[PDB]
């Protein structure tokens, strides 16, 4: 359970980030793609995509990185109550895009990564770790949801 320091903590910079969330999805899913490379394989959408140029130019790949990032920021602004927003999530992710826990844990190291660049005087260490501790919390309650219909692994 994250106390309310640290969802303040998480909630401050998340702020940030809604001033160009087009700019940080691209960010975030070229950083995904690059560093873990059987993530791209996933989406029939994306993976006629071969270099980071090509990524950028993207404008669907800039589109569906809003559409990852606002429901994010609708499961952040929960604080943990966020039942209703990650049933459909994880049932659409397990069953349907068949996406492994691990490729949440490396999406997961992406968001961190590009909120540290974009935004450090408001992602220092207390952030950092209280925003791992959110994104922690939103692994953990789709794991269960994943183990739940037979897919954690
Ligand atoms: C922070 C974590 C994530 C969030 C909030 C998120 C959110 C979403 C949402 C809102 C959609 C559209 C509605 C739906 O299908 O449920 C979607 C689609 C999808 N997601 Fe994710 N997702 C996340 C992580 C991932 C990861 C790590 C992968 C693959 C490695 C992935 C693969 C997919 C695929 C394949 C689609 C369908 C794209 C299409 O063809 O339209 N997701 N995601």
């Amino acid at each position: 359970v994250l106390s309310e320091g640290e969802w303040q903590l998480v909630l401050h910079v998340w702020a940030k980030v809604e001033a160009d969330v087009a700019g940080h999805g691209q960010d975030i899913l070229i950083r995904l793609f690059k560093s873990h490379p059987e993530t791209l394989e996933k989406f029939d959408r994306f993976k006629h995509l071969k270099t980071e140029a090509e990524m950028k130019a993207s404008e669907d790949l800039k589109k569906h990185g809003v559409t990852v990032l606002t429901a994010l920021g609708a499961i952040l602004k929960k604080k943990g109550h966020h039942e209703a927003e990650l049933k459909p999530l994880a049932q659409s992710h397990a069953t349907k895009h068949k996406i492994p826990i691990k490729y949440l844990e490396f999406i997961s190291e992406a968001i961190i990564h590009v909120l540290h660049s974009r935004h450090p005087g408001d992602f220092g260490a207390d952030a950092q770790g209280a925003m791992n501790k959110a994104l922690e919390l939103f692994r953990k309650d789709i794991a269960a949801k994943y183990k739940e219909l037979g897919y954690q692994g």
